[PDB]
């Protein structure tokens, strides 16, 4: 029942790369996400204590939300877009494993999926 740390959003011993795909990825990706109508649950870590969600760390091993992903990118965590990529479909995915279908969070977690498909599908090259 209680919060778990976050992940993290800093390992100085972790190599870093700041390439045009990350870039987009924040530019276009993040910021279009970030500004939805359906994005407020998902700009944080799930508050289990708060929403009184206790056993949402029981089903849920590997959080991960926008807030973090924002941090992530502003703080060139990331070596690759792969990395980025998969943090957003962990945020998805954990939204409809803990939930159930037809429940207001899943289908704005399916608003901003959608999203997220169309503007990775003009992801670009990698220059
Ligand atoms: C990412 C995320 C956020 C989130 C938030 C949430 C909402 N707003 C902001 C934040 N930060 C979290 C609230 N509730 C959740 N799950 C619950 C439990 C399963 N069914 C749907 C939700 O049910 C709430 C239910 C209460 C009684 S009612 O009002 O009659 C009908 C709705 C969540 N699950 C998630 O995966």
């Amino acid at each position: 029942s209680m919060n778990p740390p976050p992940p993290e959003t800093s390992n100085p011993n972790k190599p870093k790369r700041q390439t045009n795909q990350l870039q987009y990825l924040l530019r276009v990706v993040l910021k279009t996400l970030w500004k939805h109508q359906f994005a407020w649950p998902f700009q944080q870590p799930v508050d289990a204590v708060k929403l009184n969600l206790p056993d949402y760390y029981k089903i849920i091993k590997t959080p991960m939300d926008m807030g973090t992903i924002k941090k992530r990118l502003e703080n060139n965590y990331y070596w690759n877009a792969q990395e980025c990529i998969q943090d957003f479909n962990t945020m998805f995915t954990n939204c409809y494993i803990y939930n159930k279908p037809g429940d207001d969070i899943v289908l704005m977690a399916e608003a901003l999926e959608k999203l997220f498909l169309q503007k990775i599908n003009e992801l670009p090259t990698e220059e």
